[PDB]
């Protein structure tokens, strides 16, 4: 969820079948990508991918995608116990984000099992863990994320919105926070 | 930096590509850096415009993260929070999202545990450990120099002496010169 | 890349600031990257001029290192060496400093253990493990596609079938299209 | 000895007493430096420091210096058991590279002990470990570094130099290597 | 043991030196072993008398702990709980302190999430992951043998065949003999 | 709090100043102990110490004491950030458990600071963290320890005790648990 | 090669299909064993197995065998990259030590591949690594093991044996060592 | 023990089950302990008889090992060797197999680098680091007490004073009593 490299943009130096090399500031970044994302990319031209940076004791890796929503879905898959980055990429290479989303949403285990490395029991854990996972609400969420409880988060938010109808998401949040700081 | 060491990425500047509620993406040299930030810092930021945030880089076996702030003082305060046992980066960000640096500073300074407990994840006993550990920690020529010496390992006593001698002999002395003169003497030459 | 995974820095390009005998410093965006390289690769490099090396990034708990080479094939060969148990980055660099990629390739291919043993740190039993592990490993439309599928986890049998079907239906097929068509079928849709 | 970031160049954004911030490509790099190196630096101007990058499980740090020789001396200090980066920086902040070099060379333990954190027994281990440590030879060394033994390294080198008097360090090394590949 | 591997200390027997509410100390060979146990298991234990508990040994970088139970089945159930992601030893002990093995078994078997949620630290979504992962997991001659084969790596298909052949030829067969005969055949001899 | 070796009993083979060797079943266990605990021990005779077993990646160590209460106080000291086993032993070697207890209880920082390695700010963190730390209640605690909340723990307990006055600590706990299993 | 628990002896409390529990001094040790070794064991009776102790960050495990030679072969299998304890046990459960030995010795890859988890390329690495691996010599070896080189080891040994014909393995080694200490 | 800390298994006693050339197996309480030992220590050992070795227990992430010796002094010397950077357990055993403790002691004491270099794995520069680090380290009532105090963290100055005062007042003083009296005073009571 929190990493450092959120995207890479610059000249495509190489399109392979499971990754691309994008040169930013003379540095050529290898970012792994599905064949679908890769097909939109042309060597010699400038591109931008939205990335998830993965840091392990013995590796550092970029996984890239067309948009933040797809990148966030990738991270979401990684939140399932037993689902690592390769598998998550595998899954998205077989089912594009929309299709992967609906499969999970509809609990389509047969679809899921079509992915190498996802057995039936694995498919089910995924569906179970992810089924539900695929102004006012965003704000409540931010508060919750900061540690606040749904109850109190909602109340500060409703009060803030009530007093100020022009409120944007950020202002609402800063007003709510200010009240919660009590 | 502050009571939380030395890191590599001290700031990121360039085009704001995205303002979310708990982070921004700032593009430097085609690289889009995610830096986590309070809603207060975030509000000054506009997508499509250039921005600069002063950052703390956090390195763990399984992650690397930037936390960003309007100024070095606020960034140093964040690092300072992390020096308390049981206070990690999320919580420290949490604390600063609820109380802006000035307010957080005074709370700690005044030992306002009630204020502190208003932060999700900070209980009363946690609040107190914080106040205790940080009360004196929140906040000239002669003093900065002594501190640099102390930081290098020198003892207050000897550090102050080298510094007073140096400043006595040279009244024009700047902080760096004073420090280099003091060091020279302490090297016993 | 090769039998040694996926990393982040695939190349570095910019001004050569220093050519030493076992590495060069290439400045990209004001950042001077040390990349280790064979004397052979180094000789093509001139300080003061712009260069580009294709790199393997190595990440360990206590280090981060770039190894650089003239082309992707040579870089992939390096990674391949690292896939042998007991062969680390220094040794692999050592091996390529003594035998250039082509020669190293043929040595392994021909199982030339005497050639191999000429490398400091490669004994006879080490040489043999290498030849054994790498003999078939050194080195189209249909085959690259099958391989990508296999890499994604698919079995040779099914991978070849999807691929032949795809190529049969579409003779204009490129490697990527073939792969996307094959994948689509394998998704069973 | 082998790390990734060998220098940082760009605009000085801040000079402190124990570090500087140098902005390269919009990225502000904190590099720790002695008060001596720091004094040559002016905020608002472009600078370049030669750096040692230090990577630990829980940190990544740049230590900067005016030249490669000084940076290499820093790394050399770290090769002594018990001498970490802070201490090494401490040592160089008290004795500039030349002076530190001579102290070690002359085994001046009293000088050495003037450094906070270096006791007499520590001073001695240092002197002992480092006393000796502060065309034809460079080449032999490269070969040795690659794993070759002094004996054979010297022989390939002498033979190469003998046959080609115009030989540069790199050519000699590539010729020697070629012979050694036998 | 169960879905939680292989360990070294499978039981401890000797004099009860102390019965507390969440552990007992049992002295074997002058060594006093602390073994953590449910209040239910603890109640059968009397200081000054000899006892034997069947244990799971837990080894972590910074700890070594014994958890003890009246029988192997209960101990195996504990290990099984630990196979669920997010369920550690304290929680598993917690769960068994609230629902005795039989009751815990049935709860999981019947997917009784309400029962499960009665356990501190088990939320509804946690309860469900448990039920899902463990529903089939709670609970002959031919079957134990097949399982041992499977455990050794053999596939159900081939494991069953070797086993049926073995049992057909030898009706007197015990579980071990069957397994050794089956193995012998599978070695293809 | 939970470790494996809770005591060692058998023949004293050696009494040193900072540890003893106690032989159980032909195995000679080194257990570190304060000079006070050590003085009660005689080589050639049988002894029993109550121990805390400490397991780290690169060591395994027994610390022994006359009784469980003293052993538990040792573990309690280790719960303070910055206080490791040596220091904790140091502290108890300077102030016996009772005295150490009261010092902490009375916030006697001067007393505390008399311990090598405990500065004033360290002394205070200790006092702060430990000041409060030195049938019905034990039961509530067990329940709380199992994860139950004070409120509900107390209620199950009071109800159990009310219905059964003969109740022992264990029975009360098993009855309470049974109700809480609902 | 060097571990702590070299055998366990005492009452068999349980014989399963993939392990036994042997109670020594009131402690019940689980030792994993092949079905062949297990068949010689009877619950209620005393037994002794020769064991390899395996220590990992997150586990400690005993693997037992009838004799030291079989236990040493197990450790030998573990010296192959890619062959862990389960697999090694698997291998010995399919081919008894003698048969496993000869298979490796004869490079019988087909035999080897009959083991679940051993593919052809795995089988070959094994054969390659292990083919050769299955008074005077033992002594030379001990010396070599201590770090001495074959040449010098043999010479000290021959000289020692020459002077003393009655020499046992240990005496020869102690005499040789004494000479080598020069 | 010595300059190598505190461990758990300080000795093993019981029946010798096997004498090999670089280790013995000693059975205590049905448990057969492998303890590694020099050929010199091994020679005093007879299979079938009871023996006792004084041991250093070595704990690493991936191993646990006993090294054994005739007496505590020799065991402490071994631990002392391990305090030298670059000297691990095998090498230390190696060193003691070539030079018995007394001889190893004197070699170090006399700085006999030639003797030292006779050990496989000890080069000249290694020999010297050893001599340097250990020269003073090889080897009363008042002194042992001061040392215990120092070990507890007290400074030589204050440690000696408490000790001299204690011994002055009580001439009958034993090492332990002296230490407990000294400690009592230092507690400032």
């Amino acid at each position: 969820s929190e990493f450092m490299i959120a995207s890479v943009r610059g000249e495509v130096l190489e399109v392979a079948l499971d990754h691309v090399v994008i040169e930013a500031a003379g540095v050529g970044y290898r970012v792994n990508a599905t064949p679908a994302t890769l097909a939109t990319l042309r060597q010699g031209t400038e591109a931008r991918l939205i990335t998830a940076m993965i840091v392990r004791e013995d590796s550092m890796t970029l996984y890239g995608f067309p948009d933040g929503e797809t990148r966030d879905l990738f991270l979401t898959l990684l939140s399932v116990s037993g689902v690592g980055p390769r598998l998550a990429m595998a899954a998205l290479a077989v089912h594009d984000a929309p299709a992967l989303r609906q499969v999970l949403a509809d609990g389509n285990v047969a679809a899921l099992t079509r992915v190498p490395g996802i057995g039936k029991r694995g498919a089910e854990r995924m569906v179970l863990e992810l089924r539900d996972k695929v102004v006012r609400s965003p704000v409540v969420e931010a508060l919750v994320g900061l540690g606040f409880a749904a109850k109190q988060a909602e109340e500060a938010t409703d009060t803030v919105l009530a007093a100020n109808h022009d409120a944007t998401t950020s202002s609402a949040l800063r007003s709510a926070l200010s009240l919660l700081g009590k």
